[PDB]
């Protein structure tokens, strides 16, 4: 029993963290193969960052002027390549703890653990949800920039996040290991806002599933609905569309419980509509929407990595 | 900026998890230098589930009864000997990833990162706090026994809890790495209650501390208060104690923000007895209680 907030266990992704030094500017970088990859603002000086050239002051860079420190190592930078906002620095050295990894984009919605690094140096762990509007509320300090984010699947990590910046209401921004944004965020200092957040609809019922799992009914009614009914509800109350994809993904969850989907939609409907009643659900007075179908059942199941 | 629950990185305890097998019963070990830690219980049938004797179950046993495996290897038990309710299993082979480690044994309120393991392997990696009633509300199926909770401060890891046993509730019991368990639970299918819990009260001031800082100031009131004063509210709120341990604990954030620890004591008074009206803090509509004033400084 018992249900928390839980990050995929996060050693294959430690054994890739590196410091990457450009000038006065130090980040974090991942070691992946005889490749650090890094947001590419580690070249920025404070003009440079106002109105950014990055191919230009990327040609102006050597191989010497990175300095990558793995451990108290420094690996020998002998390349140097950018991918959209992606800064790539061939190495002479491939990382022997490299794992087996692929690069993800995922969905708003989609749910990964993010490993807080500071100076190479991995300092925490948590789980987070890319926002509808294309931000993550983490956590993340002055020299976090180059943070991954990741899921794991058997024995393969997903790389699907690297930290880039913090907006004006303290939310982050950051793009795939590809370089691509999420969001309609650049990686420059200017005056950016993060759209206004929704709540994701999909994983606050996957989590109704998880609470009733656990023993928690008081929010169940003999009520269902039709997605079209509760979308309209759904909408008024600033929480993502259920789509039909979502209703099947949570068919394992409303098997086991024995409450279909459009039935926990209308508790969800209720819930909305009335409020807690100073009751909570798992511990929480406010519906948890950063666990999704897939955790619910990963959690409740007990897999390994 | 912001503010979330936060487990330590978990590599350094993944390269220590194996799974240890006696007879029917499979849990998971702790393997550190050429020794296996585990529940003491994995020695126990059908028959020794409400009172089995240890001493007589263990003097029964053979190396060669445990089956102890890291990854895909079997390694080999060349002694067992049980320290309070954990099993200790010598093995043939020193664990090449054993990191710099102590045991630690914490008190009520302090918080730990739990790696949740099923048949030696980590699936998952979660922030605990040790509960005023000695229990851990913790996320935990059958297979979890032996999962550890630790603390990696700088280079070393503190191992401080072994899990070993599900409460009634669905709360959760083990011992520090030395087989003391936290609280009055015993290791055995015996009735066990855990007690009413409360609420870390040091702990809620130090995440109101960490809320200031991060910008939240809308519970914040021009009153202060008497520490007595104060816990006699807290007290009927089902609130810890605030001793002047915490106080002076809580002196550094008290620096860092400009509020006092008795003018945070009162706003965290008119809380209780306002609510939230709709408002939340850090992202949350209840009163976190699992940052420890270690955490909120370390994270902020
Ligand atoms: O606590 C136990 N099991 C489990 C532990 N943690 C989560 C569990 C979750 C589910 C579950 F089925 C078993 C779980 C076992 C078996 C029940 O009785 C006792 C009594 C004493 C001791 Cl030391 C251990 C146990």
């Amino acid at each position: 029993s018992g249900f928390r907030k839980m990050a995929f266990p996060s050693g294959k992704v430690e054994g890739c963290m590196v410091q990457v030094t450009c000038g006065t500017t130090t980040l974090n970088g991942l070691w992946l193969d005889d490749v650090v990859y890094c947001p590419r603002h580690v070249i920025c000086t404070s003009e440079d960052m106002l109105n950014p050239n990055y191919e230009d002051l990327l040609i102006r860079k050597s191989n010497h002027n990175f300095l990558v420190q793995a451990g108290n190592v420094q690996l020998r930078v002998i390349g140097h390549s950018m991918q959209n906002c992606v800064l790539k620095l061939k190495v002479d050295t491939a990382n022997p703890k490299t794992p087996k990894y692929k690069f993800v984009r995922i969905q708003p919605g989609q749910t990964f653990s993010v490993l807080a690094c500071y100076n190479g140096s991995p300092s925490g762990v948590y789980q987070c949800a890319m926002r509808p509007n294309f931000t993550i509320k983490g956590s993340f300090l002055n020299g976090s920039c180059g943070s991954v984010g990741f899921n794991i699947d058997y024995d393969c990590v997903s790389f699907c996040y690297m930290h880039h910046m913090e907006l004006p209401t303290g939310v982050h921004a950051g793009t795939d290991l590809e370089g691509n944004f999420y969001g309609p965020f650049v990686d420059r200092q200017t005056a950016q806002a993060a759209g206004t957040d929704t709540t994701i609809t999909v994983n606050v019922l996957a989590w109704l599933y998880a609470a009733v799992i656990n023993g928690d009914r008081w929010f169940l009614n003999r009520f269902t609905t039709t997605l079209n009914d509760f979308n309209l509800v759904a909408m008024k109350y600033n929480y993502e569309p259920l789509t039909q994809d979502h209703v099947d993904i949570l068919g394992p969850l409303s098997a086991q419980t024995g409450i279909a989907v459009l039935d926990m939609c209308a508790s969800l409907k209720e819930l909305l509509q009335n409020g807690m009643n100073g009751r909570t659900i798992l511990g929480s007075a406010l519906l948890e929407d950063e666990f999704t179908p897939f955790d619910v059942v990963r959690q409740c199941s007990g897999v390994t990595f």
